[PDB]
RNA sequence: AGCUUUGCGCAGUGGCAGUAUCGUAGCCAAUGAGGUUUAUCCGAGGCGCGAUUAUUGCUAAUACUUUUCCCAAUAC
């Protein structure tokens, strides 16, 4: 997933960048803000799957068309 | 006043393929999906789940017997 995780790096650190250059939230939190939504789309991708029930076959046995 | 371009609808005439089509009050996505090549470069959907003849509807193929009429003198 570090690929992944780069190019949101990347973009959100554009994102930052672009804040600072104006030297606007000054305090930080543009920086806090964009850096708590990257650990939670970190968390996402981490995040166990999901419970994913199984099939059973479904019986041992109607008309069908006929064309083209 | 014709000619013509783009996108969107309604149709008609064809051609091509059934290992693909559709759904997404589920999630993420131009504040960036995905990146194997062309990476101080490209640029959109992707993932999970679900339905199914790997889209879905029709149409057709897989049979003859009920009834309802009857006998009789030109005679003790």
């Amino acid at each position: 997933l570090r690929r992944k995780a780069a190019r949101l790096v990347a973009a959100k650190c554009t994102l930052a960048a672009r804040v600072d250059s104006f030297h606007e939230s000054t305090e930080g939190k543009v920086g806090y803000e964009l850096k708590d939504e990257i650990e939670r789309k970190f968390d996402k991708w981490q995040e166990p799957p999901p419970v994913k029930q199984v099939k059973p076959l479904p019986a041992p046995l109607r008309k069908k068309r006929g064309g083209r």
